[PDB]
């Protein structure tokens, strides 16, 4: 007997494209979308080059219309220069993601300052979401409150940034959180298994404490997005590691092995990673749209899942009890049993459905 | 310019029928609605008969299927003889509404025990709701906790509630609530105008300091909802007046005043009145369905709104800022400036959708 789900969001992902697309591309990164029981996802912008500008959001929306198997958002990424010049685009995107630790010369922020610029000018009624590790997240949050409005954080990692979310939220601040996989079912624990390269992430990953205070802490945790960071097997182990998990395959399996163990309801899962995602960032209705799972099948995770070009994965070897067998999207089927049956191409851009525009006062 | 707003969801109207069909009906009631700008509407089972068991239920199914204009769902009512009764028709119902303070003899629970044998007896995925007012609050979240699940707390009136309900999120507990325009908008300073027969609802009016405690208390309240109750004004103006107040017609226009006012935003009305209804009552999108409002026009609520069999309103003498145009369900013009124009049984029931139920492990 299987269970139906809605189409699931992942309002984290990295698809490569424009620029490294030997990691990953639309075709081959929304194909792992799909095997995952991910009908629609939102790509971040820290591609090369990335897509800080008018040209470059143009770019990546056709190779995206072009490649993507399932639907999709593009975001925007500030920089320290465009500021005040992204109006005319800002709600075709996503949102506007800010880098607010390690990242590329194009999307660092020199101060924040910058950061409070950009809180400033980008429209009030569209999302703005943060990589902000530690003391950024409170620092982050304070650019917010003095410019009254609100932030979402991504990949919470560790006990302090939850209980501060928790903090701010019990003082009626709007903030909203995401957590990702492999900060729920990895730790330092794991880091001589994986070695120092494949180990790479950030945020890093935390110690047992930190992993247990994210249970613990469930019910501050508004969404689960995998954060699908792709680099090849040959990155992650030379000279100078790239940071990141793929994590598009493995992110529905896992959590449903934790709902069949009684870690988390199907409910909790459901308000995670389709409700709260579609209302924390104004994503439409997908029509004749759903996922099919077996929650009996035990499995164990293998070296490398079928379809992302990451050709690796950190959880190799972690036995899993679910698994994602059919995928109908919007009335045609797309995946079943590990194949894919609908092109590239045959996604698109929510934000062009007139359902998929935020609304705003004229 | 016209604002677009998705299908609106109020999850807490009395439609009268069966039983009281002077007061209003299926076609009357969701009339209103439409007018109203809300597109589904979940139907509370307090009905003569009262809906309490699978006959009932049976017949008040045909009866909205008929007579509504708008989507629907209708509750299931918790009794003192229903416990471990209800569950091969569960799944069809909004949820389960319990009444634990004042109401009719069919629905009346003679003790904390008979809550808890329908929170054990009821499923477990699907949702529950009770009117509960001051220390019934805190004794209903008691018994959700020892029962190990989740409970919605219908219409917040006080600051002690909204309070309590703030003091458990801030401790994670599982809880969600709803607040009523007349909370919002309306005080013990308003009773000298109404009168004592129509000021009769329950919650009663708070006091001013209420009132002020949930504005502040915003981001704890999870849905706006009208409790839309009406009664005629010979009953209210009677010897034994009914508690109550009718309110889809003037729930939205209130809202929109106060967000042109910048007491909240447009995007705190949307979560409020269509992302966390959803949600917490797992109810399903509507396809090509949508409501355009004005937010510029000024005018003065009536002694009596169009579409209400009520024909009276406790908001007359209001100046609101904010007017439903247009609303489509479904690819039909439902209503425009005034004029309803899809006919008595164009509803349904969205429980039967396959996208409407609630999903459940096997
Ligand atoms: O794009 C990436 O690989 C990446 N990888 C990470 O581990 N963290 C990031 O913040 C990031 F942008
Ligand atoms: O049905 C009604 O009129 C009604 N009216 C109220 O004012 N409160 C209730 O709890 C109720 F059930
Ligand atoms: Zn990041
Ligand atoms: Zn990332
Ligand atoms: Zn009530
Ligand atoms: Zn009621």
């Amino acid at each position: 007997k299987l269970v139906r789900l809605p189409g699931l969001i992942d309002v984290h992902v990295h698809l490569r494209e424009p620029g490294g697309t030997h990691k990953e591309d639309f075709a081959s990164g929304t194909a792992a979308a799909l095997a995952g029981g991910i009908t629609m996802v939102c790509a971040m912008p820290n591609t090369r080059p990335p897509i800080i500008d008018a040209p470059a959001l143009a770019l990546a929306q056709k190779l995206a219309e072009a490649g993507a198997r399932c639907d999709f958002a593009l975001f925007l990424g500030a920089s320290s220069e465009n500021a005040g010049t992204l109006g005319t685009v800002a709600g075709s995107a996503a949102g506007l993601k800010l880098y607010l630790n390690e990242t590329f010369s194009e999307l660092r922020l020199d101060s924040v300052v910058q950061w409070m610029e950009h809180f400033e000018t980008w429209p009030s009624h569209l999302p703005i979401v943060a990589h902000a590790e530690q003391q950024t997240v409170a620092a982050v949050l304070m650019v917010a409150q003095l410019t009254q409005r609100s932030v979402h954080i991504c990949h919470v990692a560790q006990k302090e940034e939850i209980l501060l979310i928790k903090a701010a939220k019990a003082r009626g601040l709007p903030v909203t959180c995401e957590v990702a996989p492999h900060h729920l079912f990895l730790s330092h624990d794991d880091l001589e298994r994986l070695g120092p390269g494949k180990g790479e992430v950030r945020p890093e990953l935390g110690s047992r404490q930190d992993v247990e205070a994210l249970w613990e802490n469930m019910a501050v945790i508004d969404c689960f997005a995998s954060d699908h960071a792709p680099h090849t097997l040959e990155e992650k182990c030379g000279s100078r590691p790239p940071p990141g998990f793929p994590g598009l395959e493995t992110m529905l399996p896992l959590l449903l092995t934790a709902v069949s163990e009684g870690r988390l309801s199907l409910d909790d899962l459901l308000q995670r990673l389709h409700h709260n995602p579609r209302r924390i960032f104004h994503l439409p209705p997908q029509e004749d749209t759903y996922v099919e799972v077996d929650l009996e099948h035990e499995w164990t995770i293998p070296s490398h899942m079928p379809f992302s070009k990451a050709h690796w994965t950190p959880f190799e070897g972690q036995k899993v009890k679910g698994t994602v067998r059919r995928v109908v999207l919007r009335g045609e089927v797309a995946y079943i049993d590990g194949q894919v049956l609908v092109p590239p191409g045959y996604g698109q851009d929510v934000r062009k459905w007139p359902q998929g525009a935020v609304p705003q006062l004229p």
